[PDB]
C-alpha cells in the first residue's frame, strides 16, 4: 500500500497485529516494555520491543517517492528509585529486526556492544527518551536527561535536555517530511511543558525500502517502568521534486 | 487498533502486506486473480484470492463496539467468450481462511461444495459480482448477470441486475454502518451507469471479533480475467447506542 495508518487508544489484551519480543506484554490496557514483578514494580535486568506486523513502504525507487509520516504517541515512567533506567525509544529498522545479542541496559535493546557506535554497521533510526547517563557506563551520551534522535549509533545525532517526572504521561509527536527532510519531535507534558528537536536526514541512504516501526525499552541495574498507553501511526508515499 | 485504513492506488510488483493465495499473482500493476496464459489471455480451471496481511477488529465484546467500515476498489473482466466466468467477490472470513476444496467455478473459491449453502456451517460476507448464472449448474442464481450480497452461503440474501462490460473498470464502494447496520454497496461504471443494493445484517452473529478482507474470483469451464486495478480500505471501532 502506498499508504497505511492505524491506531491505539489503549491497549486491550487481545491482539493480533503486535510483535512482542523479550520481556514486553499488556498489562491493564497499556504495553508493559520492560518486566514487572507481581506487584507491579520494575525488576532490572529486562529488555522488551513491540512491532507492529504490516510492513511500512518508507520510499519506492522505481517511482522515486519518500514516505511522509507522523508518529504519535504517549508513555510515561515509573519507579521507587529516582535514578530510573534506561530509557524508552520509538525506532524504524528492516523488517526483521530482532532483539540484539547483549543490547541491554543503555543500548536500549537497539544496538549490539561491539558496533553500537559504527554507523555503517547498523540499519536504524530512533528517538530516544534517555534517563540514564552515568558517564562510566554510557560514555556517549551528554551529562544530563535528555530526548535525543539516533541515525545508525547510539550516541545521537542531535539530543535536547529533558525532564524525567515519575509517574506522568508524556505526549508525544514524532514527524517526518520527505519535501524538506526534516524529522521533528515534539513532546509535552500535560501542564503545557513542551520539548522540542530536529534533524535532517535522507530515509533512503539509511534504511530498506520497505521497514516495521515499533518501540524498544531497557533497565540494566538501575529500573523503572516503560509503559506505552497509545500509539497511533500513519505513513504516504509523496512524490517529492 | 480501533482503527486501521491502507490504500493501494495501484499495485507494483514487490508487495510485503498481501497474502496471494491460489493463482493469484501481481501483473501490469495490477492484481490477476485468475491464471492467464503468457499472452495474458484467461484460462479455464482457475481460483485466485488475496487478503491483506492485518487482522481487522470488526467487533468487540467486552466494550460493546462495532466497527464502522469502508472498502472502495475498481476491477474489469475480460474475456474473448460471450459468456465469461465465474465472478469475483470482496469478502470477510476469520483471519485463518483458506480456499475451500472444491470451491471453483460458481463457488467464487468461497464455499466447499456439500456445505455451500448450509447457513450455520459458514463465516463468512461476501458482495458478488456474478456473470455466470446457467440454471442447470448455478441452480441458486437469478437468471441474469447480477451483484449479491451473500451472508453464509452462496445464495445470496439479496441480488439486483447487473451489466457486464467486458474490459471496463467498474468502481465499487462497500460500507457498513453499525449504528443501522445496513451494509450498502454502490458501484458505477465510467459513463455514469449506477447500481446499488443494502440489506441489514448484525455482523456480530456472523463473524468473530477479528477478520481478514480480501478478494476472491474463480474460472470453471468458462473463463475471464479478473483484474483487481486499486483498493483502499478503513474501518473504526464505534460505540453503538
Ligand atoms: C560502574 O558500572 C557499574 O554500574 C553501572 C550503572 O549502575 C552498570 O551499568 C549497567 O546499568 C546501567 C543502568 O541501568 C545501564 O545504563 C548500563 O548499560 C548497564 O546495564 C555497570 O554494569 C556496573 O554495574
Ligand atoms: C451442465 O454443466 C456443464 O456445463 C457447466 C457450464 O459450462 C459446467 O460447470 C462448470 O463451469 C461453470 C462456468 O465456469 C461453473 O459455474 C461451474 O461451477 C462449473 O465449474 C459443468 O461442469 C458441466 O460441464
Ligand atoms: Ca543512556
Ligand atoms: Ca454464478
Ligand atoms: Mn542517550
Ligand atoms: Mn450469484
Amino acid at each position: 500500500q502506498d499508504s497505511l495508518s492505524f491506531g491505539f487508544p489503549t491497549f486491550p489484551s487481545d491482539q493480533k497485529n503486535l510483535i512482542f519480543q523479550g520481556d514486553a506484554q499488556i498489562k491493564n490496557n497499556a504495553v508493559q516494555l520492560t518486566k514487572t514483578d507481581s506487584n507491579g514494580n520494575p525488576v532490572a535486568s529486562t529488555v522488551g520491543r513491540i512491532l507492529f506486523s504490516a510492513q511500512v513502504h518508507l520510499w519506492e525507487k522505481s517511482s522515486s517517492r519518500v514516505a511522509n509520516f507522523q508518529s504519535q504517541f504517549s508513555f510515561s515512567l515509573k519507579s521507587p528509585l529516582s535514578n530510573g533506567a534506561d530509557g524508552i525509544a520509538f525506532f524504524i529498522a528492516p523488517p526483521d529486526t530482532t532483539i540484539p545479542s547483549g543490547s541491554g541496559g543503555g543500548l536500549l535493546g537497539l544496538f549490539a556492544p561491539g558496533t553500537a557506535q559504527n554507523t555503517s554497521a547498523n540499519q536504524v533510526i530512533a528517538v530516544e527518551f534517555d534517563t540514564f547517563y552515568a558517564q562510566d557506563s554510557n560514555t556517549w551520551d551528554p551529562n544530563y536527561p535528555h530526548i535525543g534522535i539516533d541515525v545508525n549509533s547510539i550516541r545521537s545525532v542531535k539530543t535536547v535536555k529533558w525532564d524525567r517526572r515519575d509517574g506522568q504521561s508524556l505526549n508525544v509527536l514524532v514527524t517526518f517530511n520527505p519535501s524538506t527532510r526534516n524529522l521533528d519531535v515534539v513532546a509535552t507534558y500535560s501542564d503545557g511543558t513542551r520539548y522540542e528537536v530536529s534533524y535532517e536526514v535522507d530515509v533512503r541512504s539509511v534504511l530498506p525500502e520497505w521497514v516495521r516501526v515499533g518501540f524498544s525499552a531497557a533497565s540494566g541495574e538501575q529500573y523503572q517502568t516503560h509503559t506505552l498507553e497509545s500509539w497511533s501511526f500513519t505513513s504516504t508515499l509523496l512524490y517529492t521534486a
